[PDB]
């Protein structure tokens, strides 16, 4: 028993995964997914370890750096989530891993906005968000999803 999925790893949909920050102990597991892309939601530069992994596996890195904030001073930037959604919705980029640091807040908001585009009721989106965020669930993340306007992605 030798494969180690990254922190808070899950399959979201066909070709879409979510996690926290992968380390070298997770690389043999991530190889089994045949990733084409990573959507990385933190502003910090990617470590050399991770860069060598992407190069060796032909994985494209999309970075939309969202600053970590604490409640009640959270300000999730709409523009970054929408740039990440544009990448996520293009099947040419699949399989894709979405990750942040913990895979709960930034990752949770992006997945919740995908669920809204997939026409899930808000209570079902919030339930999935809360399952990953657990004791760190933020009302501000769920409020962001509540008011997210799908109009410009509806097509
Ligand atoms: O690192 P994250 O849970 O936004």
């Amino acid at each position: 028993l030798h494969l180690i999925p990254p922190l808070n790893f899950s399959m979201v949909d066909n070709g879409i995964f979510r996690s926290g920050f992968p380390d070298s102990a997770n690389f043999s597991f991530l190889q089994t997914l045949g990733l084409r892309s990573i959507i990385y939601l933190c502003p910090e530069p990617y470590p050399e370890s991770n860069l060598q992994f992407l190069k060796s596996n032909g994985i494209r890195l999309f970075q939309f750096g969202i600053e970590g904030n604490k409640e009640p001073f959270v300000n999730i930037p709409d523009h970054k989530i929408r740039m990440a959604l544009k990448v996520l919705l293009d099947e040419k980029n699949h399989p894709v891993l979405i990750h942040s640091k913990r895979g709960k807040h930034r990752t949770g908001c992006l997945v919740g906005c995908l669920r809204k585009l997939q026409k899930w009721c808000l209570t079902s989106i919030f339930d999935e968000y809360q399952r990953f965020a657990a004791a760190k669930a933020r009302v501000s993340d769920q409020r962001f999803m509540e008011i997210f306007d799908v109009s410009s992605f509806s097509h």
